[PDB]
């Protein structure tokens, strides 16, 4: 029998992307032993049918150590633990495996830098992360088990999943994305390769350095059909904030496109609802004098800063002329070099609809293909796998479910 | 030779405290060594002066090794480190030091809350972190060395400083205060400090949760103090809580006469928590323009975003009528007593701000008096000048050190 032991956390999804990434090495043990200090007060299920999926027919025993350092000394040498991972754990959990332990072998994944990661697993690519043996200080190749019993084609999958099944297709040889067509893009490609990041704003710089400083922001409406949810990433910072406030105006602009014909016009403001839905107003349609009025009026009641961001040039003037001060995205970058493929796609996806299947080829062979599929606030891609050895997908539906109920 | 090795992180202040639990635990080293993956790129200064005080003359040297399992498993041999110290690294770090190491000891300093640490040295209470031989896995035990060559009895400590001054001289034995029924400005001193909350404080936490902005009256920022902040804060959403300019011109209004009565130290000590919690782009105290009041600015800013507007207040008059006006308002009329854990160093600023202007508080050990405080304040500055009587425990000197350090790392 093979076991294998880890460490359990606040954040489940650290310890579920460890014995992930030790399934994904081409362990198959057994039995998977969690140690945490605390009961997990946390039903978390799906993990064993995950696995099931994955080719390893393991049973997931969570074993309550508790609170302490000698009482870690005796209760961790009590298994017959095989091999031992202790990535993510406290500091101390992972020292206590290390001392006191009868691990035959000791491991631990490797990550360029801790704060990319915290996510569904995948998202991160697998060149920037790599499990070490501790004990000698090697790097265990990866070989991933192809998916078994798969039972439905179809799947759910957000647009962090959808990023996370092409680093994970990359893994088996070269994975294409066909159909992208791009070229000469029209008015309505721009704004897709604008969310994505592949073409950026000049001033998306002074959106940062006004983060920095503390300061609210409203945002116009073409500001979340263009930047979507990369505002998120420009306003927050850690001292501060999100500090990004919901317009009122462009809510409304958005909201009487929204309500009713899915036109090339339609799908912009769809695509703005969504990242606005997203980004604030957790959880009040009424009229307002529009964003520039509101940033007054915000201005001279508040003691904080409040800068506007537009990319109507002709509104933006005016909220200048008006002593605000205003962010105006004009001048066009390409070539940034990162940007999220998976909103690409998630925008290209709803745009094809509305004009060519598109589709994830790997080695040359089509694997999946995907269609737009919007109900309510939910930013999700149905993606079909004509590859049953591939169908990767749904072990990640299962995982956004155990990601969402933490 | 006795050395000394640490590792080096983002965040200098958990080196920094790791070097001095060690050198609380009882070791004078000669040299230490810091070994760090990237170069250092902000230069610390003052550290070994810090370590002279305490009777401590050591080199302090910065090893920048690189980035990789591979890299640490031979650049880590070249020192032969005495003791080596684990606690501040990334993992890998403190493996690579474990494993390919020639050190004849290590240990690791163990803390029994995650988040609690990430601050001045001392402010965590010495019960709740120990220092383990990882060898063999037992506690090392105290013996805080005593303060050296020290010339200034005097010394400017801020409010956490003041908090580790009390728990420095807890090793020692028992810190008595020498210094019941209080006045009007003592009970807000009781409700900055933490022995006072309000009951209704809990519905700040919820509708911090729900992601909501916050407007705070004038009374907020007087009875709540910078715990405002712990209250609206979340990791989520984070500070959410507005500016208010009509707040600011009331705190402006009464600190601009001559005498500082009873009544101004309510608002200048309510200005100093205007300050350090919000208005980070506006500097300065000047030309606060005016305002149709808390109401209104609350009406205009719900009239124009689709953000939950609360309003804070302790008027139960202003709150009852912002509520008649659709607000969501969070009256603190509710007092709730022993709340079991508080902040002493704000309790001790407030008592030595009212207590100046209206006794003489003193900070003794084992029924001797070793500290004594008084208050001096300017602009946004939470400081109390505290003078040690008995040269042996003159820490808040090395804490003067230790507080600018990390404002120097912290921009």
């Amino acid at each position: 029998m093979l076991i294998l032991a880890t460490l359990g956390s606040d954040k489940s999804v650290t310890t579920i992307n460890a014995i992930l990434t030790e399934i994904f090495t081409g362990l198959n043990p057994n039995k998977i032993i969690i140690f945490r200090e605390d009961p997990q007060k946390k039903d978390i299920k799906g993990m064993e049918k995950a696995l099931e999926y994955l080719g390893v027919n393991t049973l997931i025993e969570e074993k309550v150590i508790g609170e302490g350092i000698k009482l870690w000394r005796e209760k961790i040498r009590n298994e017959e633990i095989d091999i031992f991972d202790i990535t993510p754990g406290r500091k101390y959990m992972a020292l206590s495996a290390t001392y006191y332990s009868r691990a035959e072998e000791i491991r631990y994944v490797y990550l360029k830098d801790e704060r990319e990661g915290y996510n569904i697993f995948g998202y991160v690519p697998f060149e920037q992360l790599k499990v070490i043996n501790v004990r000698i200080g090697d790097e265990i190749p990866y070989d991933p088990p192809l998916t078994q019993n798969v039972n439905e084609a179809e799947s759910l999958l957000d647009v962090d999943s959808l990023r996370a099944f092409i680093n994970i297709l990359g893994l088996h040889g070269k994975v294409e994305i066909n159909g992208i067509d791009l070229e000469n893009p029209d008015q309505v490609e721009e704004i897709c390769l604008f969310r994505s990041g592949k073409y950026k704003y000049e001033e998306e710089k002074d959106i940062i350095k006004e983060a920095e400083r503390g300061s609210l922001f409203l945002a116009d409406t073409n500001v979340y059909i263009r930047l979507g949810n990369r505002l998120r990433s420009l306003v927050y910072n850690r001292k501060y904030g999100f500090r990004l406030l919901s317009s009122k105006n462009t809510f409304n602009e958005l909201y009487n496109h929204t309500a009713q014909k899915i036109d090339e016009n339609k799908v912009k403001f769809i695509l703005g609802m969504l990242s606005y839905r997203s980004l604030h107003v957790p959880p009040r349609s009424s009229g307002d004098m529009g964003l520039i009025n509101e940033a007054l009026e915000i201005k001279k009641n508040v003691e904080d800063n409040v800068v506007l961001i537009t990319a109507d040039k002709a509104l933006g003037l005016t909220a200048q002329s008006k002593g605000l001060r205003t962010i105006i995205l004009s001048k066009v970058r390409k070539e940034i070099g990162e940007w999220d493929i998976g909103e690409l796609l998630f925008c290209l996806s709803f745009y094809n609809d509305y004009r060519r299947m598109i589709e994830i080829s790997l080695n040359g062979s089509k694997i999946a293909e995907l269609h737009s599929y919007y109900h309510l606030q939910e930013r999700r891609v149905k993606v079909r796998v004509v590859d049953k050895r591939y169908n990767y997908p749904k072990i990640l539906e299962i995982l956004s479910e155990i990601l969402a109920t933490a």
